[PDB]
């Protein structure tokens, strides 16, 4: 059983809902983590996100690398970022991905707070690299992000890192489905209750 | 006969049940050298680490150089990190291991000071340098801390400095367990009638 | 297509020849960020840097977070570094490499005003820790160092970060051209007529 | 061929000359390694060592870890007992011997003064231990330290750490001869021209 991750940073934006279309059209499941103030801004993309099948989760409120790690607000942003997301979902989801990913912010004090606050830490497997492609013409980009992405698919589990805020990275994703399709992948959302290890510390109790 | 004293620093704290436990499954004696902050804070781990058969001594109230060499407060901080033990365990240890070793904080004024208060002073002959690998994943970190432990036990008798307030030390244990186990050591705590001086300054005294 | 670029920081330095030797004889090519004060102590080793087919660019005047980012002096110091670099080598390098990182240190307005300026910033995507490793023998570090670089060596592009003003650090060298060249990399240096962004702030614009 | 090479540091005194009769006796050299102001003490026993087939190197003026490594005076003091000795014998020594070994004392910055001051460094590879029996029962000690010495000797080259400024190690000297000569050891003395590195660094510049 290959599954491949598809997970979406930053959001949401105005390109989310083409991405919507798009992962329904193929039967996708996949992952958001969303940015407080786009989550006050966006509240119909977000009741979306999670009434299709993907899993909503956190990516902090500020997505500020001094407030987060340094100053150790982490736990809180990504606390405030859950109700935000709970007032419009319905639960409070408990995965979080790291700005900038966990390593090397994410000391050990701030690893003991996450996991005594009942969150969860996922980084990734794969970059996609999409924003190298920013502002540049968008075919070339996606087929280029596409390339990124399916050339680094080697795992039976990949966990993909990109973001829905590019138009780029929305439009490399038909060439990245159908590729990983090809590889025998399916795409499946993260689900809570079958959550395994994805960390640059390999921390398990994350 | 060749014995290896596992020595744990600064503790206990919130990885502390987790290393117990270890020893426990390998049948392995060890030697905690304890803050006092942190005996008021973790009551319940002090009494577990003597309960289990290891030796539990002094490390301090505030591990703070200047306080403890400078101003010359070593015997009175160990005197009352002692009696915060005592009031836990029912005995009163006399085995104090210098926060940031003897050399050259321990000065012959305070070594004096510690013969004639009846306290022992121990060092090391391995530093596992545990707490600089800080900066890695947790298995990457604890196998070269295992790495250095293994590599370096070459005597009868090694004091192997670790502190088990890192969760990269204690996730190193086990390796060191396995190997120094291979290598023909047995692992024991620190006994006071059976003191044999260990300490940079040479000082048989202590 | 695997590229891997070595690059040294913070010299050049006692320990730079020696380097120097070690890649030529594995006709490895790779990339030095120089200080200031070492390229006005060392001049024969940056003109040697160069005309043995690395790339030299540039680290700064002061490698001072204060004045770099607080101050808002990168830009001035990285200028000043590079005329510096020019009157030895006859080339005006546009490639810096930050300080401690871009990331947070380099807010948006130096971001501009390095645009504007026609510099160009690398971060990279494996970091060596090769300097934390200063209190052990230095083969053993050297040892620990090389794992460190090979077994995060996994993407078709890296960029190493490592010091060779570091005894260990030079020492690691050869296990890593030998294990990487093992793994399918090239050693090449940094191109300026082929640049791709490599940056904590995902800037593609330096 | 096997050599052991006993050595002697913190002298002279007391019980040089007796030390000296015992080596003569069984016609064995040795290696001493001599602090200033006893150099200035005991001037006979200087020139004595160097008549009669020892080496005779520096220990240091003060002794005084903050001094040698934290202050980074090593060098200075190492050189100002070389023309001590020098006064002496007439020829100045490069062979030094760090006060408490050279790890982790003898940073990066200090070995490279080393080496350019013309300087070597030896460690051990066998302690005797002998300090641990300090005032205790000279003939039981004497065994306990010959035990320690010739359980320890498995290699071809050993490299003994003793204290002939006490009166137990001089008294172990007789079995440790007879012991060591029983496992095919050769005892010689130190000679520049036969360097070779032991130092607890691996630096092999030292
Ligand atoms: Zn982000
Ligand atoms: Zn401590
Ligand atoms: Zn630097
Ligand atoms: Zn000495």
């Amino acid at each position: 059983r290959k599954v491949a991750y598809l997970t979406f940073d930053d959001g949401p934006g105005k390109y989310t809902a083409e991405l919507l279309n798009t992962l329904k059209q193929h039967d996708a499941k996949a992952t958001f983590f969303l940015i407080g103030a786009n989550v006050k801004e966006f509240p119909d993309l977000v009741k979306r996100e999670n009434a299709e099948g993907h899993y909503v989760g956190m990516h902090s409120m500020t997505h500020n690398f001094a407030k987060l790690y340094k100053n150790g607000e982490y736990v809180n942003e990504m606390k405030e970022d859950q109700g935000l997301i709970a007032n419009i979902i319905g639960k409070s989801p408990k995965l979080t991905r790291p700005p900038y990913g966990s390593m090397p912010g994410l000391n050990e004090g701030l690893r003991n707070k996450v996991v005594e606050g009942g969150f969860k830490v996922w980084d990734w497997t794969i970059d996609s690299l999409d924003w190298r492609y920013n502002k540049m013409p968008v075919d070339a980009a996606a087929a280029q992000i596409a390339q990124n992405v399916l050339t680094n698919a080697t795992k039976p589990q990949e966990v993909i890192l990109m973001h829905d805020i590019h138009p780029q990275s929305v439009a490399a994703v038909p060439a990245i489905l159908k590729g990983l399709k090809e590889k025998g992948y399916e795409f499946e959302a993260y689900h809570e209750e079958s959550h395994f290890p994805v960390n640059f510390w390999h921390d398990n109790r994350m």
